[PDB]
RNA sequence: AAUUUCUACUGUUGUAGAUGAGAAGUCAUUUAAUAAGGCCUAAGAACUUUAUC
DNA sequence: AAATGACTTCTCTAAAGGACT
DNA sequence: AGTCCTTTAGATA
């Protein structure tokens, strides 16, 4: 029995379930008969393109605004300072000088946008539909963009020019309402809520803040590292980006090029408001390409980088700046050169033939071919025909590549010439070949005779270079053919997987050529002027060999302008919406507003029905209707409901219409008028808010309840409410207004009305279904179908948990893949799983692969609401803390971490810190198939690496990871409600992912957790499901705890002996041979002890260097340990590679002597670096095999019987490896929590962070 | 190898588990290309920093 | 540049009211 | 005047 058994009905929560429509009878004919689907197929398309032809508007009104916002030095001056104070700082007076601060700004932002013309009809009828003879805002300006030649739709394909997006938006004339949630979405983007959609959040929480951190970055720049930016380079490189209109300290008027100390005064931030002003800020950070350049043009972040790098000062990479991010709906266009777009399969072959076709045709001004110059060159320098102190390697990688591609090896090259010359310094830029040849030879004295280099290696790996030339002579051949295959406008055929063939000749080609320019680049010689040294070369090489390289480097726009095409996704039909000609179709189940919201549901025979009415037949349910036909057939729904009570009874009973039947007194309306009923309501537009006053309130509220008993129809929801003095704030009682407004009833009409309705076309009839309505269906049901089923229960009715919701849609989708049939009907199927006691199956009927969609179909998503009368659990954390604090006794921690062998590893452990449970999670249960998913994963993962390098379709990798996750979600929910666990977590495409995404789904299951073999009205039914973590809002909001789910810092929880504690806090890496002597006369006593065979290492952690390590330790050398490099792993003994150490050098300990002294008299240098190897081969716990094998975890501290932790040799309730021990010391973590959470006294507040000393005390006093 | 949809199936016109949609915006990452740089916490069958796209 | 993945916002309404036929 | 699309009403850590 759980202790959890509270932990239900908690919270609301919202869903949807989605289900297939099946067309009833004559529906579907009839559908057809009158185009609907074709009409609103196109409906999607030109709803689409009239939301771009708004978003264009948008475009223009945000500019317009951010034109003419100034946010005063003085408030961006407050708002630095208290932000930079809050930093070193987290006093409560702060933290709301901070929120005002911010509050400032944003609400002057606001006004200036409130205060535009534009604005008022941005998000209304006037924007597209204007009345009366009124025109339409974005109709004039559309016409006022005509009229001074603006093309706004040069920039999208599906919009010819202005008068088709004018065309567009008139189409849509009795429709304003259809664009709501488009509305929403737009007004989200000027809210000065704390939203991250909006223009204001992106200025003033996003872009101040980065822009305020570049500030400080900058001045600690320039008093750390002041020669690191050129300045002088930076005013020419990038002088467009520097220059500004208005300097915004002096308020100077005048256009020019700014200085960097006054782009970061923090009153030029109204410069870099805008998208244009985002742009140039973040230029001036990170640089440009320019055209016709070689080198890239520099940013601030460049030069801090390469400074570091010049005197290697790693702590200047903490002034990194941090780029601004965009305006919202703004387009980016880049101040770096723009290459040309290829837009169909006859760019493609047209680009190409244009290229190869010069690389054939170009003749130096010798006359010679590319191919004859290159052969003429190199079958030249091969004979020694050159004066190889005229020709020169560039000094750079591509010498660094030469070497590792002729000898296997870097450097060959490289450090022959550091040695010959030695035989102060600079880097020189280019080296001549005859240097080349003279250090290297040199270099082979040196190098063993097998091991030897030639430089004729490397002349032999230049004559080779023509061959690429009639490789691709031949690879132009074939492509031929291809190029005519292809050579259509606009057909883009490529991008198909039916063209994956092609495409890789296509690849193939261009990498050859791409891969033949840069062999030869060792050779050019460029024009960037530095002449600060210049050679003396060759000057007939150099001549037509450049003008070989320039034709050749045209390679590097041709190669990225096809990958920028070849990997597109093709373009693929997806569903659409069906609206019967109906823009508010199913916004509102109410029977008030069936005739408006044509939907409606039906009951039979255990079966679920959507009917949709005919526009022109919309009265065909009314009461009348109803009467005149009631019979046994289908039992339509009835549907009343009462929402948003706050803001439904103020606008009825306080209407013009009704106000005076209502009649509130003169003290209700002052009530109403200063919402005094509300601690913080709006009070009526013109009026003071004044106080919360509860006598106030529960006027209004008496003056609602008497309100309700007048109303015509509410009264029939027999509401029942508690005694108005019972109520302490008007939200419990709108909430018992919403929970009772709400109600399910049933009609029977006859079945012939039905049919005769659907017949004729003026219903639109579907069963609503999924596989369990299957007359076959005899298994456990999906969730989502008893969650649907739930809905119409009178189980439910009774006392409702599940409530429908408006604002249903429905889908459309065509068939998307042939209709081929994988499994005829009684021929034999094979088995998968080689455990099956069948190893082949056989079916009276055909099987046919991804049926679904082989044919047309619709589709209903249907929104519900689960917990309808449940209160939000403000307090949930601390609900959960107090069960767990009273029943702290019978809780396990089930805590579950990661690593390169394992998607994820558990271990469920006691109260006590044994383990009861651990394992992998990479293999499943219980499933039948034994999958691996860890091989699974990383199979899909290798794939997609492949598919990107070739240009061939990214296939998904998320749907895999849910699959299996979804699997890994369901034992974990068993295993907490079995065990009264508590779920623990450490702190923090690659799969680390997949733990991130464990989490996710876990926490959302444990918001609504039902067991399908519960019954409907017990602990974990569907009517009462478990709630065990916290309602999900964000990350940030939600902490450390959500729930019985905790987050505990990761740190030392792999690497740690599970017994002592112990863990290496060393770090004994060598580099001086008095601080390894100072390292080690730093002990207590270094020892030998042949009473067990093995050396002993005393010492206490604080009298070294880190005084964060606490206590005394003795380590031993007992045992095995392994090693990798590269040629794999191998086994050492540490005590007694020990002896080897102590036989050069005559060391002697073998009757028990404290062998401390002699180690410190010592100073050959590597009689250390294996003493200083051998010691941290001693603390390496941790020691895997590259193996299938897994790894061990072995510790060097014993423990009071002596004996040495090792995790092949491990009882049962330790860990069985060393995976296992991480996850373990996740779960101690956790004890210490739920020790806190135990011990904590009411009052006072549950601290949840756990510092290493905490936990170091915790982990090692615990077992002594 | 059937699905509201996803994963694994044959569990037999389906079995098991999971499944909050639609709309909007933004960020992150990967791969390629390119520029100037580091280097045997990782690596020259290169590895890698910053940056442009 | 192409691509996928992940995160944060809005809605999940009946009825009053206005414009037009 | 009746119809029907668009706007409206505005709690609660
Ligand atoms: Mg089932
Ligand atoms: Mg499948």
């Amino acid at each position: 029995m759980s202790i959890y058994q509270e932990f239900v009905n908690k919270y609301s929560l919202s869903k949807t379930l989605r289900f297939e429509l099946i067309p009833q009878g004559k529906t579907l004919e009839n559908i057809k008969a009158r185009g609907l689907i074709l009409d609103d197929e196109k409906r999607a398309k030109d709803y689409k393109k009239a939301k771009q032809i708004i978003d264009k508007y948008h475009q223009f009104f945000i500019e317009e605004i951010l034109s003419s916002v100034c946010i005063s030095e003085d408030l961006l001056q407050n708002y630095s300072d208290v932000y930079f104070k809050l930093k070193k700082s987290d006093d409560d007076n702060l933290q709301k000088d901070f929120k005002s601060a911010k509050d400032t700004i944003k609400k002057q932002i606001s006004e200036y946008i409130k205060d535009s013309e534009k604005f008022k009809n941005l998000f209304n009828q006037n924007l597209i539909d204007a009345k009366k003879g009124q025109e339409s805002d974005l109709i004039l300006w559309l016409k006022q963009s005509k009229d001074n030649g603006i093309e706004l739709f040069k920039a999208n394909s599906d919009i010819t020019d202005i008068d088709e997006a004018l065309e567009i938006i008139k189409s849509f004339k009795g429709w304003t309402t259809y664009f709501k949630g488009f509305h929403e979405n737009r007004k989200n983007v000027y809210s000065s809520n704390d939203i991250p959609t909006s223009i204001i959040y992106r200025i003033v929480d996003d872009n101040l803040p980065k822009f305020l951190e570049n500030k400080a970055k900058y001045e600690s720049l320039k008093d750390k590292a002041p020669e690191a930016i050129n300045y002088e380079q930076i005013k020419k490189d990038l002088a467009e980006e520097l220059t500004f209109d208005i300097d915004y300290k002096t308020s100077e008027v005048n256009q020019r090029v700014f200085s960097l100390d006054e782009v970061f005064e923090i009153a030029n931030f109204n410069n870099y408001l805008n998208q244009s002003g985002i742009t140039k800020f973040n230029t001036i950070i990170g640089g440009k390409f320019v055209n016709g350049e070689n080198t890239k043009r520099k940013g601030i972040n460049e030069y801090i980088n390469l400074y570091s790098q010049q005197i290697n000062d790693k702590t200047l990479k903490k002034y990194k700046m941090s780029v601004l991010f965009k305006q919202i709906l703004s387009d980016t266009e880049s101040k770096s050169f723009v290459i040309d777009k290829l837009e169909d399969d006859s760019d493609v072959v047209t680009t190409m033939q244009s290229f190869y076709e010069q690389i054939a045709a170009f003749k130096t001004v010798e006359e010679k071919s590319i191919k004859e110059t290159l052969s003429l060159l190199f079958d030249d320098l091969k004979a020694q025909k050159l004066d190889l102190s005229k020709i020169y390697f560039k000094n750079d990688k591509s010498l660094t590549d030469l070497s590792q591609q002729v000898f296997d090896d870097y450097s060959v090259i490289g450090t022959a010439v550091l040695e010959y010359i030695t035989q102060k310094t600079e880097k020189a830029k280019y080296l001549s070949l005859e240097t080349i040849k003279l250090a290297l030879e040199e270099f082979n004295k040196h190098r063993d005779i097998d091991k030897q280099c030639r430089f004729e290696e490397i002349l032999a790996n230049f004559a080779a270079i023509p061959m690429i030339f009639d490789e691709i002579a031949q690879n132009k051949d074939n492509l031929a053919q291809i190029s005519i295959k292809y050579q259509n406008q606009g057909k883009k055929d490529l991008l198909q997987a039916s063209a994956e063939d092609d495409v890789k000749a296509i690849k193939d080609l261009l990498d050859q050529t791409n891969n033949l320019l840069h062999k030869l680049k060792i050779f050019h010689i460029s024009q960037s002027e530095d002449k600060a040294n210049i050679l003396d070369k060759d000057e007939h090489f150099y001549l037509v060999f450049e003008e070989c390289y320039f034709e050749l480097a045209n390679i590097v726009p041709l190669y990225n302008k096809i990958r920028n095409y070849i990997t597109q996704k093709p373009y693929s039909d997806e569903k659409f919406k069906l609206n019967f000609e109906n823009s508010t179709l199913a916004n509102g189940w109410d029977k008030n507003k069936e005739p408006d919201n044509t939907a409606i549901l039906f009951i039979k025979d255990d079966k679920y029905y959507l009917g949709v009415m005919n526009k022109k037949n919309n009265k065909i349910f009314d009461d009348k209707a109803i009467k005149e036909n009631k019979g046994e057939g289908y039992k339509k729904i009835v549907y009343k409901l009462l929402p948003g009570a706050n803001k439904m009874l103020p606008k009825v009973f306080f209407s013009a219409k009704s106000i005076k039947f209502y009649n509130p007194s003169e003290d209700i309306l002052r009530i109403r008028n200063h919402s005094t009923h509300t601690k913080n309501g709006s009070p009526q537009k013109g009026y003071e808010k004044f106080e919360f006053n509860i006598e106030d309130c529960r006027k209004f509220i008496d003056f609602y309840k008497q309100s309700i008993s007048k109303h015509p129809e509410w009264k029939d929801f027999g509401f029942r409410f508690s005694d108005t003095q019972r109520y302490n704030s008007i939200d419990e009682f709108y909430r018992e207004v919403e929970n009772q407004g709400y109600k399910l009833t049933f009609e029977n009409i006859s079945e012939s009305y039905i049919d005769s309705v659907v017949n004729q076309g003026k219903l639109y009839l579907f069963q609503i279904y999924n596989k369990d309505f299957s007359a076959y269906s005899k298994g456990r049901p999906n969730l989502h179908t008893l969650y649907w089923k739930a809905l119409f229960d009178e189980r439910n009715l009774q006392d409702v948990v599940y409530k429908l919701n408006g604002e249903a849609e429905l889908f459309y989708r065509k068939q998307s893949i042939p209709k081929k049939i994988t499994h005829p009907a009684k021929e034999a199927i094979a088995n998968k799983n080689k455990d099956n006691p069948k190893k082949e199956s056989v079916f009276e009927y055909d099987l046919i692969k991804d049926k679904r969609f082989t044919e047309d179909k619709f589709f209903f998503h249907c929104p519900i609401t689960i917990n309808f009368k449940s209160s939000g659990a403000n307090k949930f954390n601390d609900e959960i803390n107090l069960l767990l604090k009273e029943k702290a006794n019978d809780v396990h921690i089930l805590s579950i971490d990661r690593g390169e062998r394992h998607l994820a590893y558990y271990t469920l452990v006691d109260g006590k810190g044994n383990i009861i449970k651990q394992d992998t999670f990479n293999i499943i249960g219980n499933d039948r198939m034994k999958t691996n998913y860890h091989d699974k994963l990383a199979a899909i993962e290798k794939d997609r690496d492949s598919a990107r390098k070739d240009w061939k379709k990214i296939n998904n990798i998320k749907e895999m990871k849910e699959g299996y996750l979804s699997q890994v979600v369901h034992e974990i929910a068993k295993l907490v409600i079995e065990y009264n666990a508590i779920v623990v977590f450490a702190d923090l495409k690659v799969e680390k992912q997949v733990y991130q995404k464990l989490e996710k789904m876990l926490i959302e299951k444990l918001n609504y957790l039902v067991f399908k073999d519960n019954e409907f009205d017990k602990t974990g039914g569907v009517l009462r499901a478990y709630q065990l973590t916290a309602p999900f809002e964000t990350f940030k909001k939600m902490g450390k705890q959500t729930g019985i789910i905790y987050y505990v810092p990761a740190g030392f929880t792999s690497k740690i002996c599970p017994v002592t504690g112990f863990v290496n806090q060393l770090y004994p890496k060598y580099e001086s041979v008095s601080k390894s002597q100072e390292f080690f006369s730093k002990f207590d006593k270094i020892c030998y002890n042949l009473d067990k065979g093995y050396f002993e290492f005393s010492f206490d952690y604080k009298n070294f260097g880190d005084k964060a390590a606490k206590g005394k330790w003795t380590i031993a050398s007992f045992g095995s340990r392994l090693i990798n490099f590269r040629n794999d792993t191998r086994e050492v003994y540490p005590t007694k590679e020990l002896e080897k150490l102590l036989k050069d050098y005559s060391i002697e300990y073998g009757h028990g002597e404290c062998i401390k002294a002699a180690i410190c008299g010592e100073s050959d240098k590597k009689f250390f670096a294996k003493l200083t190897s051998v010691l941290n081969t001693i603390l390496q716990m941790r020691n895997s095999k590259t193996g299938t094998e897994l790894d061990y975890l072995i510790s060097p501290v014993a423990d009071v019987n002596g004996n040495f932790f090792d995790s092949r040799q491990a009882p049962k309730n330790m860990p069985q490896d060393a995976d296992a021990n991480g996850a373990y010391h996740i779960g101690l973590k956790g004890l210490m929590l739920l020790g806190r959470i135990k011990n904590n006294q009411e009052g006072k507040k549950l601290n949840l962070v756990i510092k290493n000393e905490e936990y170091f005390e915790f982990v090692q006093n615990r077992n002594n």
